[PDB]
């Protein structure tokens, strides 16, 4: 208590109704539309209860409610000249830091869901539920609440008998960077998880040509073994979760039996020594059994899964289908454990189940493959190319949510950017008359922010709009 509050009000007469209209009306044309965009989603019970679009929700609502504070308490502050309570203005501002901070939040479970739901593409469908985010997002905004609550606490200059904020009443210049410092870091790495998610998600059956037969006729020629029933397993050695010690285990008891001449098998992989001693001594001591474990071209596995009849994935448990899918994709009928998303992707219809870490049982089913038709050969590798276009499929329209959700944290960082900005050297230098009067114009970017969300939504999403015009047509 040096220094008054009314040596903030800067804006003279006639800038204070060009102000007032400004937030009046782009201050109206957001509430309209977000009170609109809620609208759609309660009511269309696809983007309601899901937590893909949940954010749509949490992301309209801090652009409603912490616009409608920031248009009264801005417009009754430049304007009408009021001075609240100590505490009162700090409740009336809270409610605006809260709603900026909870967005950025929006933007940060968002990418915990666009993650989940590339990388992890069955395993997304049973992690994000619809529990798992409402209790995210309650939680995310309980933090958002509380950092905007602490100068009621006894984080303010007041209460502390410290050097005030040139910018923001009733505010130290250290709660300043303890809140640009927690946004700032938060947008860092939210800005750098879209990007890895992206990056990584560029990492076709109709390029390979000719018939099976052919392809594996070329690539069983090049091993040097006779045109035979030609099994794949690929993945890491270990005894933890994948199953190469339990396909070893089974290779070797079917050694014992008049069916293994005209099984041919090769396995990939790198691990345990002792597991790698164990593989290659079949590779020497069968002529049928090729383990490579140096030097695998990405394109030639690609060219393996196509020419292969048979995939094995006698894996323990498996957290995401990333040969289950390629594999399927290729057409090469996998033969894996339901466990994990190998139940729902690989059935009784698309391929063949085990049981988890059997080794003999493993054999039998590998025996079971041996006696079958083409007609039911090729069946299953036509259920194989089916299944795989549900998932590239819906893992692009996965994708096109991550472009969606960067086109939002652009337009959050420009809008709000130069504001947190302008507040960095407020917390360094002290502001003249002039760099705090720009301030108060500048300050209007975080409702043209709330009028470009609601526009980029009805742009983006492909379901809102469809949505939209089911119930006003
Ligand atoms: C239902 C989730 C949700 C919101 C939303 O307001 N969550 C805030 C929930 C919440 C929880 C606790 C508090 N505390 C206040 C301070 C003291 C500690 C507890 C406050 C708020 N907004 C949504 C928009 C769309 C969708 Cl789909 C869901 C939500
Ligand atoms: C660490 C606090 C962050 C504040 C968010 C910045 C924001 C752009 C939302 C903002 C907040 C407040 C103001 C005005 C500053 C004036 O100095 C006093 C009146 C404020 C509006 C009343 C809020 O209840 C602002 O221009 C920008
Ligand atoms: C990190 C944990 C918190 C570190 C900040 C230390 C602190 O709370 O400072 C209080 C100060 O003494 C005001 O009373
Ligand atoms: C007519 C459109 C509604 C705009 C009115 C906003 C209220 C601001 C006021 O008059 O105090
Ligand atoms: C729709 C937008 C209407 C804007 C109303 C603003 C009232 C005013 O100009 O003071
Ligand atoms: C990040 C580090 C922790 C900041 C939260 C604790 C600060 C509250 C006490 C106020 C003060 O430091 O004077
Ligand atoms: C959208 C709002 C964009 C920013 C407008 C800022 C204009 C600069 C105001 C300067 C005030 C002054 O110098 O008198």
């Amino acid at each position: 208590n040096f220094m008054d509050i009314e040596c903030f009000m800067v804006l003279n007469p006639s800038q204070q109704l060009a102000i007032a209209v400004l937030s009046l009306t782009l201050g109206t044309f957001t509430v309209l539309e977000n009170l609109l965009v809620l609208c759609v989603i309660l009511h269309s019970r696809s983007l309601r209860c899901r937590p893909s679009y949940h954010f749509i929700g949490s992301l309209a609502v801090a652009d409603l409610l912490g616009s409608v504070i920031f248009v009264y308490s801005f417009i009754d502050f430049h304007v009408f000249h009021r001075k609240d309570s100590r505490n009162v203005f700090l409740f009336k501002l809270g409610g605006v830091t809260a709603s900026f901070t909870a967005k950025v939040g929006s933007l940060f479970l968002a990418a915990i869901d666009r993650y989940i739901s590339i990388h992890r593409p069955l395993a997304y469908k049973r992690i994000v539920t619809r529990p798992k985010a409402v209790v995210a997002f309650c939680l995310m905004w309980t933090i958002a609440i509380v950092i905007a609550v602490l100068p009621l606490l006894g984080w303010n200059c007041e209460k502390l008998q410290s050097v005030c904020s040139d910018i923001f009443p009733h505010i130290d210049k250290t709660y300043l960077m303890f809140w640009i410092g927690v946004v700032s870091v938060l947008l860092l790495f939210i800005v750098y998880a879209y990007m890895y998610i992206l990056w990584k998600a560029g990492i076709n059956e109709s390029y390979l040509t000719g018939s099976r037969d052919e392809r594996k006729k070329s690539l069983l020629s090049k091993f040097g073994m006779d045109e035979g029933v030609t099994f794949m397993f690929i993945g890491r050695f270990d005894r933890g979760q994948k199953g190469v010690d339990v396909l070893l285990k089974a290779i070797e008891i079917l050694s014992s039996k008049k069916e293994f001449q005209e099984m041919r098998f090769i396995i990939i992989g790198k691990g345990d020594p002792e597991l790698e001693g164990w593989a290659r001594s079949l590779e020497e001591k069968h002529g049928n059994v090729k383990v490579i474990t140096e030097m695998l071209s990405r394109e030639f596995v690609r060219e393996l899964y196509g020419s292969v009849d048979f995939v094995i994935i006698p894996s323990y448990f498996e957290p995401f289908g990333l040969v289950a899918l390629e594999a399927m994709c290729l057409g090469a009928i996998p033969i894996a454990s339901a466990v994990g998303g190998l139940r729902d992707i690989i059935t009784n219809e698309t391929g063949i189940l085990v049981k988890a870490g059997d080794p003999g049982e493993l054999a039998n089913a590998i025996l079971k493959a041996l006696e079958l038709s083409r007609s039911d050969l090729s069946k299953f590798r036509e259920n194989c190319k089916k299944r795989a276009m549900s998932f590239s499929d819906q893992a692009r329209m996965d994708i096109e949510l991550a472009k969606t959700l960067v086109l939002i944290l652009v337009v959050l960082i420009i809008c709000w950017g130069p504001l947190l900005a302008i507040m960095v050297y407020d917390v360094f230098g002290k502001m003249n008359k002039l760099i705090k009067t720009v301030f108060a114009f500048c300050s209007m970017l975080c409702l043209l922010n709330s009028t470009v969300n609601p526009i980029i939504y009805a742009l983006r999403s492909k379901d809102l709009r469809h949505a939209f015009r089911s119930m006003f047509p």
